[PDB]
């Protein structure tokens, strides 16, 4: 209906973690790759995508993004990001990404 969030996780075990989140939020993975998975859930509207991490203990954030409907929302926001000061890096408009001042990066990216 509108954009979305997407969290990218991190994670050390991909198929533990493909089992909670589909009991999480009631869904099974939409795409699964080696090393990857992702969940296009409805409510909460979210892109979950999972990564497998290499050496770590733990659970991290990957990155962080909005999924928007059509590649001109893509350039809308683009246009929007740098009037407001944000550096932005455009891939080719696709995917937008900024970073956070903790160095968190996000996409605004079409699906
Ligand atoms: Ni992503």
């Amino acid at each position: 209906h509108m954009s979305r969030v997407q969290l990218a996780l991190r994670v050390p075990d991909l198929e533990a973690s493909i089992g909670f989140y589909s009991k999480l939020f009631g869904t099974g993975p939409a795409k699964v790759r080696p090393g990857y998975a992702n969940f296009a859930i409805a409510e909460p509207p979210l892109k979950l995508v999972l990564i497998e991490g290499a050496g770590e203990d733990a659970t991290r954030l990957d990155h962080l993004g909005v999924e928007v409907e059509d590649s001109a929302q893509v350039g809308h926001a683009a246009r929007r990001l740098k009037e407001s000061g944000l550096a932005t890096v455009e891939e080719n408009q696709d995917k937008v990404w900024v970073t956070g001042p903790g160095g968190e990066p996000w996409e605004v990216y079409v699906v």
